[PDB]
RNA sequence: CUGCCGUAUAGGCAG
């Protein structure tokens, strides 16, 4: 297992933004930092999460290799997010862990749109860079299992056929 | 929210 690194970012605390919106701004950051890294080698997961409330948790958490890791953290993309962040140290996995994988969930009108021409998850709330339309999107925290499969990540982190540590 | 792939109105994806 080649992804052997993590990266706990935990949300500080604060009355004028809950934590949904903190790691929603924190996730869309992760993203444009992951589309400027160009890889497919870096995951994620919510380590604190409550599927029973549909809540992410207070904990991002970062997957990589020791090298994948250390050149996303090198870049400047959690600025001005910082004061608003608690940092664990990047470190090696406790072992042994399941593994899982952490994916986006997708399920008229449109779908109507679309043919004429022819879900109770936790989710973060995303701006598309250039339509400026604000979307939700659901994630999964797949069944835990023994051992990890081959397999890349969106560029959202999220899972592509990869799966994450959990622990 | 908007679009894409697909006969789908199944099942997949993109921001």
């Amino acid at each position: 297992f080649t992804m052997d690194h993590y990266l706990d970012i935990r949300l500080r605390p604060d009355p004028e933004f809950p934590p949904a919106q903190l790691m929603s701004v924190l996730f869309g950051k992760l993203h444009q930092a992951l589309v400027a890294q160009g890889g497919d080698r870096i995951g994620v997961s919510f380590p604190d999460l409550d599927e029973s409330r549909s809540r992410l948790g207070e904990r991002l958490r970062i997957h990589a290799s020791a090298d994948d890791l250390r050149a996303l953290l090198a870049r400047p993309w959690l600025e001005g997010l910082r004061d608003h962040l608690q940092f664990g140290e990047p470190a090696v996995v406790p072992h042994p862990t399941p593994y899982r994988q952490v994916s986006r969930v997708q399920a008229p009108e449109r779908l109507r749109r679309r043919l004429m021409r022819r879900l109770d998850l936790p989710f973060v709330t995303l701006r598309s860079q250039s339509t400026g339309q604000h979307f939700r999107l659901f994630i999964r925290h797949g069944p835990l299992q023994v051992t990890a499969e081959e397999g890349g990540f969106t560029c959202y982190g999220l899972s592509k056929g990869g799966f994450v540590p959990w622990f």
